[PDB]
């Protein structure tokens, strides 16, 4: 009657951020006597009477610090959703982890069984840059980071290159920006730095 849905393992490239799907069930007569349903996720080998969750619906409970935003229980843990969500992933936040679930004197159970590995791989995707290209138009530009999440504090940006001068000195911390392709700058090497508060995108320009 307790059963919990989840994949065995699963991978993240450091500072990213994935979404584990998960399902769990309990024993429930459903009659009106309707205590609260709180569940945890904890890091293995813990004691739920004196840890702090790594996530929780339970507002009298302690979260982790180290976990306070990145990990969230996504969905309604009132519909068998116990699917988490990890963010800004953290090579600490690599191990084994599982779920517990309480409702009532009567139902109180870990999913020993079921647990949840988590591998924080190191973080090897680019930025990403996104066909006009005219000496004279004011095209817009767009760094952004693929996998990447709200989660933890927002991201910084730093472009780079020779063609940074035409315009604004100092306006290119913004994600997107804004330029005029100015002649003189063709097939020059653009950047794009990337830091969680270091990873970059160089592209070539072409102006026609
Ligand atoms: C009897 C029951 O349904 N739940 C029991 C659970 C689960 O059997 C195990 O966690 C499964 O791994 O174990 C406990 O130690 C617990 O964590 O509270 C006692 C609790 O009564």
């Amino acid at each position: 009657v307790y059963e919990l849905q989840v994949q065995k393992s699963v991978t993240v490239q450091e500072g990213l951020c994935v979404l584990v799907p998960c399902s769990f069930s309990y024993p429930w007569r459903s009659w009106y006597s309707s205590p609260p349903l709180y569940v945890y996720w904890f890091r293995d080998g813990e004691i739920p009477y004196y840890a702090e969750v790594v996530a929780t619906n339970n507002p009298d409970r302690r979260v982790k610090p180290e976990t306070q935003g990145r990990f969230r229980l996504l969905g309604d843990v009132q519909k068998k959703n116990c699917s988490l969500s990890i963010g800004d992933a953290r090579m600490e936040d690599t191990g084994s982890y599982f779920f517990r679930v309480e409702r009532g004197r009567d139902v109180k159970y870990s999913y020993q069984q079921n647990k949840l590995n988590l591998e924080v791989t190191a973080l090897i995707e680019k930025p990403d840059i996104h066909e006009p290209l005219e000496s004279g138009r004011p095209t817009r530009l767009s760094c952004s980071l693929p996998g990447s999440c709200e989660a933890g504090p927002p991201l910084t940006f730093s472009w780079t290159g020779n063609a940074l001068s035409p315009l604004d000195p100092e306006t290119t911390r913004s994600s997107e920006l804004t330029l005029t392709p100015r002649p003189e700058d063709h097939g020059t090497n653009l950047t794009c730095q990337m830091k969680r508060q270091t990873t970059e995108r160089t592209v070539q320009l072409n102006v026609s």
